[PDB]
């Protein structure tokens, strides 16, 4: 089945925060995912946008993902392209369908913090906590570098302060009020919108997944545990072979006592949908949702490339 994910529209690949297409030329954000694709017949692109940035704006990655869509198909010839985003690229995706709706045929989000993150909440709060103010000028330059050093083509548009505050919850609603979407439910409500929307008389299909293996356990004075439930207790290798695994049941459970709920380390269940959920249940933290850290995942995570690879086939199926 070598035409398994043959989708009619090219897809191209977003990613979230921090990211690149290949960290410092070298890691692929997307861990195995292209080649997979690519063997069973798709035609993929990795976006390379600022790893810091706000998506809106014009030195937004929304901007430079539009540019980037545009040379692909001018490259190609093809009309319409199916954007697959990761975490804050599921905003960038939004962005461009809502901007140039004829190009977009599809918009699917994995672990996007379509109502921002309770953790960039926590961040900014400690962020300003200092009086002098110094500690974010500081900590931004180094992020900054941090961005221009790992960015594949060591892009120098990098604003660590802009995209901390666009992950915010109160600025994620912004966003929302902004570029609307018909697969958005109301919010603060935690549901879903509708699995498709019609801009500018053209259709988009709209779906998403994200991961929960953080769940809260016990509450006591007011403190909740949490359980990371991708990974064997304990005992797990994940634990040992992939670092992200423990830091983000630890960004988890700061989340949990945020009043989050279920979430991957980093996005909410409830923040997380959009258009047609296609399940919410995977145990992943928000780094094995790109089959991160060298694919290394609990005993108890879902395969993310094989997820993906699946989706694809629908888009196939679906005519996109
Ligand atoms: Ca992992």
């Amino acid at each position: 089945a070598d035409n398994y994910a043959a989708t009619r529209y090219p897809i191209i690949l977003v990613h979230g925060l921090t990211g690149t297409d290949k960290y410092a030329g070298v890691l692929e954000y997307w861990y195995g995912i292209q080649e997979d694709l690519q063997q069973r017949g798709a035609t993929v692109y990795v976006a390379n946008l600022s790893g810091f940035q706000s998506d809106d704006g014009p030195n937004g990655r929304g901007e430079q993902l539009l540019a980037y869509v545009k040379t692909v198909l001018a490259a190609t010839g093809a009309t319409k392209v199916n954007l697959v985003g990761h975490s804050q690229g599921g905003l960038t995706s939004r962005y461009v369908a809502a901007v140039a709706p004829d190009l977009v045929a599809s918009v699917t989000t994995i672990g996007t913090p379509h109502r921002g993150s309770e953790f960039a909440d926590f961040v900014q709060g400690v962020l300003a906590y200092d009086p002098t103010g110094l500690s974010s000028t500081v900590i931004a330059a180094f992020v900054n570098v941090f961005g221009i050093l790992t960015s594949s083509s060591n892009n120098t548009n990098q604003d660590a302060l802009a995209a901390l505050k666009t992950l915010t919850t109160a600025q994620a609603a912004t966003y929302n009020q902004n570029y609307p979407s018909a697969g958005l439910g109301a919010p603060g409500s935690c549901q879903t919108g509708a699995p498709t929307e019609t801009v500018g008389g053209n259709t988009h299909l709209l779906y998403s997944w994200a991961g929960t293996a953080i769940q809260p356990t016990i509450s006591v004075f007011g403190v909740t545990g949490a359980t990371d439930t991708s990974t064997i207790p304990l005992v797990d290798p994940a634990n040992a072979l992939d670092p992200s695994t423990l830091a983000l049941f630890g960004t988890g459970t700061v989340m949990v006592n945020r009043g989050s709920g279920q979430n991957d380390g980093v996005v909410s269940k409830c923040s997380a949908l959009y258009g047609q959920v296609l399940s919410t249940s995977y145990k992943w933290n928000h780094l094995d949702e790109i089959n991160q850290l060298l694919g290394v995942r609990g005993a108890n995570a879902e395969d993310p490339v094989a997820v993906i690879r699946t989706h694809a086939n629908r888009l196939k199926l679906a005519g996109v």
